[PDB]
């Protein structure tokens, strides 16, 4: 309807698609919502897995959002130094009821200057990059600070989105969506956190992430300097 | 020699049934993942999210894994002879024949659940038996080379299970960690066994029209298999 809650996700090359699509299917289940996928122009955008998503609007044509949500992914590094995207996020965040992100999307909120003195989380492997952007790093899966709501790494988007659903509507509605999603997880292993995975597996990861972390640190401190100026 | 993994991408798919498993499995080494429909191009999910089929049926390579997601669009597929025959074509030689949520109703309509243990989305579970399945009320159900997941978000649990079978436990564990899949749901309403009764009723109400329709479709699909 013309009165729908306006929810917008940033959609960019090399997005981690589940950061977007988990929350999208949660939130699109809610009463009278309209969900936008926003980029430089409408059209196909390739996620880091090769899954092709489709932006529905340019930045300029996106209507004022009630909720803005930034997903993460490899593509976050470029986005953190994209003035067009950061300006859009700042404009929308000035008036949005909720300003939100999943996984390394919070590094983009940070680059936009929106985390200074704010509690936030991100993907576990990149968590040390929050503080140089002014954030107070919090090791929880969903972190709230006023109208800021950030989720942890990738699949945390589902927990984040159900939390947001309860704020937008009510607990009854969020629970109904949870039940419709049959979201009673039973993971076949206990390796979803660096605090519980086998040590051998954890060591595989930090090593797999190490080059990216150095590059993302470089980018983070440049983004921070632009804020500092 | 890469593992060839194919998802059926159909109009009115429940996108998370596909995209959850896709991001799990595409994280694995030496895989190629396909999104299959009657032609390549845009396919719109039940939410209005637009996805893109990468291959027609014809151009799809022989699959190691076929995976059918669910969605509103399942009812049409259950009476689509092309889709069902394609699924049978791929299932004949696939190492793993799989589904998430109401995708198992499509496997059922195709004849591929006859005498097999299987699950589906809780709200439609009664439709498994008429399609010949032995219904099992578990989140991931294996019967030989058949693997079926429960409703929507069960796809993540299913895909990690499959990852360990295709590779090994350590590999599945690494993907789990990269996904940070340590869920912490904000409510306890993920199953009809734990959700408040009011919530279960609200969900059953919203399922009622499609369940009625799908009962009718199911009886027709079953009659075709019996004959």
């Amino acid at each position: 309807s013309h009165m729908a809650v306006q929810i917008g996700f940033l959609l960019f090359p090399e997005v981690q698609q589940l950061d977007l699509t988990g929350p999208h299917d949660v939130l699109a289940s809610l009463p009278d919502v309209q969900v936008h996928l926003i980029w430089k122009e409408p059209g196909p955008v390739v996620a880091s897995s090769g899954l092709v998503l489709q932006a529905t609007t340019s930045f300029a044509d996106c209507p004022p959002l009630d909720v803005i949500c930034i997903p993460g992914g490899t593509g976050v590094g470029a986005l953190m130094e994209d003035p067009q995207a950061l300006a859009f996020i700042r404009q929308q965040a000035a008036r949005a009821r909720y300003v939100t992100s999943v996984s390394t999307g919070s590094l983009v909120l940070g680059a936009a200057g929106l985390l200074q003195g704010k509690r936030a989380t991100t993907h576990w492997a990149y968590h040390e990059l929050l503080a140089p952007l002014g954030a107070i790093p919090v090791h929880e899966r969903v972190v709230r600070d006023g109208n800021l709501l950030t989720g942890g790494g990738i699949t945390a988007g589902i927990d984040f989105a159900l939390t947001l659903a309860a704020e937008l509507f009510d607990a009854a509605t969020a629970q109904r969506v949870q039940l419709q999603l049959e979201y009673a997880p039973a993971p076949p292993f206990n390796a979803g956190s660096p605090d519980t995975a086998p040590a051998s597996v954890v060591q595989q990861a930090r090593q797999r992430a190490a080059d990216s972390l150095h590059k993302r640190r470089e980018i983070t401190l440049r983004a921070a300097a632009r804020l500092a100026a």
